[PDB]
């Protein structure tokens, strides 16, 4: 009863080549599953993380290249526009020829970069105010500095949009970096050197005098500034409670409760906010309702900003934009980022231009690219099979509610309510293939010149931000997908109560209609349960069946959730990560992902058990002395065969809310009685601790 099909031969070969059978499954299942891969592969110079999963992403880019790189006569305008955008991006000769000129022409439009001008105070300081400058960068270019104001969905009323105020992102990957010692020293040094190098190129290009000492002096004050901001931001661990984060005020309240004085204004929230929203002919009453995500940070800001010049503030503000633009200019400008990206990512070269460009067009025209992708690469009836798997796993979640001892009856009911109400999205929106008019009209207001990449990217920034802003007074569109099709990932949205499985992730090793069921459940099955369980993790349990932030938990059941989940905070917090210098994972920041992983694994396996019940056992795979329960776990694990550059491990231990792949594997299986049954693991073997965490 060995399966001998070509599809079985492909699966088996892949499983064999990745694994190391010389390792005991019960000693370290990651090494058992993945030790073959580890030994054979070295992380590319252009990769910060590399592994089976990242390889799928690499392989998707190859498809994008194929479908973008050749004009076809029947191409509708939406597709012509994406191909032209592609072409403008890969023409390095045209870009190199422009030097930094396309940046220099921009600079006057954001109130300048003082470091890199003469007499900035005379030109710009006159008319400068922080209201105007912050708003310009925000509203025109989508760049949010000092104070992060955005239109988004209303957590407590999911059909509506509202203005939000939050702390800004930083130039370094997390607030931690701004310690600037030890493992962060090189990044902080590279960051300031990067500032300086760019200011120098700009001055050289402007034929201005260059005084290195004054360069160093101005850019160090930028760092000192952003240090204070960083230190003023709230930690992720203090931002993990959506009920606590949601503070709805009026602009009046805001003016009265969070005053700032910049360059001696002081600061008018009404004016700042209108100077943004005026940009889509929208008018803001000092009686406008606003969601304020970071009250404490605004409070802390007041003392900081009062100490700095307009010139100081704009040196940071404009750097934070210029930062992003340099890799879209000529080689000298591209070059200047080298040490910085090495410090953050460990990479010694940039990815191939065509790959960066394929990704850029994908990111900005996700529907046009998704259409070409699914036409090239996506079966068509994958969709129907996946729809049915999702039905199954949803049922298994529902059914499991009854075995869970730590909730009461009523809370279970509402949990089931929320399960039945999750709306699933599989592969791609049929629209993007079937409705040419709609797709064209999405990009109507865009027109790309093939010789002007920089103008094209700027146009995109302006477009996407004008687009987001105008949404204020409009309802949330219930049709809209939260991902393009051409993406190797999946998603849950709490505002929308929606799970999304783009075509991009519906392929081996996760899924094929042609691969064994054990593989499908331990792969895409696990991913489905993961996304579902997000509706019920420490964030998405606070949102109800309709995506509104409202407490549907009893006191006891909510306290019990915390208790059950605390086990995982401790388990994963106790993992130390060699590649990140021996640091422990953050068990709080990874909690939600770890809950989804552990829940999803249990759900998928149950669903497979049920499959076997109903359908009988599957023919075995050749070359593998494993049964299908064992294969389920093998395939599960091999999703995460991979490794990290040390520099990136230091980054993602802070910035990634997922555990690193090896610990996703060890974590979840440590917690699975089923795993330990399958591989006959001794009690208190490493893979089989007596104490096991469970939430869903
Ligand atoms: C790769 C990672 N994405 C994920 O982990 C899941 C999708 C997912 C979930 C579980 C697995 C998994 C597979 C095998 C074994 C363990 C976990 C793989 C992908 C998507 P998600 O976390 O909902 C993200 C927020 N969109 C990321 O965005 O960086
Ligand atoms: C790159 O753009 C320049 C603009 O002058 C053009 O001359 C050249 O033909 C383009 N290269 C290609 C191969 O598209
Ligand atoms: C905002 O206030 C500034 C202060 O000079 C003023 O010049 C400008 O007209 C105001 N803008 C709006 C949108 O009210
Ligand atoms: C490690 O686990 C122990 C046992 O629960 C716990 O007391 C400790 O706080 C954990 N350490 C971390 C950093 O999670
Ligand atoms: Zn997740």
């Amino acid at each position: 009863g060995i399966c001998k099909s070509s599809d079985c031969i492909k699966s088996a070969a892949r499983l064999i080549q990745n694994m190391d059978a010389t390792t005991e499954p019960c000693t370290d299942f990651f090494k058992y599953a993945c030790g073959g891969w580890l030994k054979r592969n070295v992380i590319p110079e252009t990769s910060s993380r590399y592994g089976n999963f990242d390889i799928l992403r690499d392989e998707l880019e190859v498809v994008l290249k194929d479908v973008l790189q050749e004009p076809k006569t029947e191409d509708i305008v939406a597709v012509q526009k994406a191909k032209a955008l592609y072409r403008s991006c890969i023409n390095e000769s045209a870009i190199d020829s422009r030097g930094g000129e396309p940046l220099l022409k921009l600079l006057p439009d954001i109130y300048g970069w003082p470091v890199a001008t003469e007499n900035w105070e005379q030109k710009y300081g006159a008319s400068w105010t922080a209201e105007k400058a912050i708003a310009q960068l925000n509203s025109k270019y989508g760049k949010k500095v000092l104070i992060n104001l955005f239109v988004g969905t209303d957590d407590k009323n999911s059909v509506n949009h509202v203005i939000h105020i939050d702390q800004p992102r930083l130039g370094l990957p997390s607030r931690d970096y701004y310690e600037c010692t030890g493992i962060y020293k090189e990044a902080c040094t590279a960051y300031v050197d990067f500032m300086i190098s760019v200011a120098r190129l700009i001055r050289q290009e402007e034929r201005l005098p260059i005084d290195e000492n004054q360069l160093a002096l101005e850019m160090n004050k930028v760092m000192e500034l952003e240090k204070e901001i960083a230190n003023a931001t709230a930690k992720p661990e203090d931002r993990n409670d959506p009920m606590l984060l949601y503070n709805k005020m009026t602009l009046a309240q805001i003016q009265n409760n969070f005053s700032l004085e910049i360059n001696g204004k002081p600061f008018s929230w009404l004016n700042f906010t209108n100077e943004i929203m005026s940009t889509v002919n929208i008018s803001i009453t000092n009686e406008e309702d606003v969601v304020v995500y970071a009250p404490e940070y605004l409070t802390k800001l007041k003392p900081i900003l009062t100490k700095y010049s307009a010139r100081d503030l704009q040196n940071l503000m404009s750097w934070r934009f210029i930062m992003d633009l340099v890799s879209s200019l000529s080689r000298t400008y591209k070059e200047s980022r080298n040490a910085f990206r090495k410090a953050l990512y460990g990479t010694t070269s940039e990815t191939a231009t065509w790959r960066r460009c394929a990704n850029y067009v994908n990111g900005n025209m996700e529907n046009a690219v998704g259409r070409l992708y699914v036409e090239a690469a996506f079966a068509g009836e994958s969709k129907h099979v996946v729809e049915d798997l999702i039905a199954q796993i949803r049922e298994v979640f529902i059914q499991t509610l009854d075995d869970l001892t730590w909730m009461d009856a009523e809370t279970k009911k509402r949990a089931e309510e929320k399960a039945l109400a999750i709306k699933e999205r599989i592969g791609y929106p049929d629209d993007i293939v079937s409705n040419d008019n709609k797709l064209n009209n999405e990009y109507l207001e865009l027109n790309y010149k093939e010789d002007e990449y920089f103008e094209n990217i700027i146009q995109n920034l302006k477009f996407s931000q004008s687009k987001q802003l105008k949404k204020l007074r409009e309802k949330v569109d219930k049709d809209e997908w939260i991902s393009g099709a051409a993406v190797v990932n999946a998603f849950y949205s709490s505002g929308r109560n929606q799970i999304v499985f783009p075509a991009g992730i519906l392929q081996p090793p996760f899924f094929s209609a042609q691969q064994s069921n054990s593989l499908n459940y331990g792969g895409i099955g696990m991913v489905i349960g993961h996304e579902i369980t997000h509706g019920f993790d420490d964030n998405g349990r606070n949102f109800n069946k309709d995506g509104d932030l409202v407490d549907w938990w009893t006191q006891q059941s909510a306290s019990n959730f915390k208790e059950q989940s605390q086990c995982m905070v401790y388990q994963y917090g106790n993992f130390s990560w060699d590649l990140a210098g021996g640091q422990h994972l953050n068990g709080i920041n990874t909690l939600g992902e770890n809950i989804a992983d552990n829940g999803g694994l249990g759900q998928a396996y149950r669903a497979y058990q049920n499959y076997i019940k109903k359908n009988g056992e599957e023919k075995l795979l050749p070359g593998l002395d494993l049964n299908h329960k064992q294969l389920f776990f093998l395939n599960f694990a091999q999703v995460w065969c991979g490794t990290y550059r040390p520099e990136y491990a230091v980054n993602s231990i802070k910035t990634d809310v997922h555990s690193p792949g090896n610990f996703r594997i060890i974590g979840t299986l440590q917690n699975s009685a089923e795993f330990s049954e399958a591989f006959h693991c001794r009690k208190n073997s490493y893979m089989n601790p007596e104490k096991k965490c469970r939430v869903w």
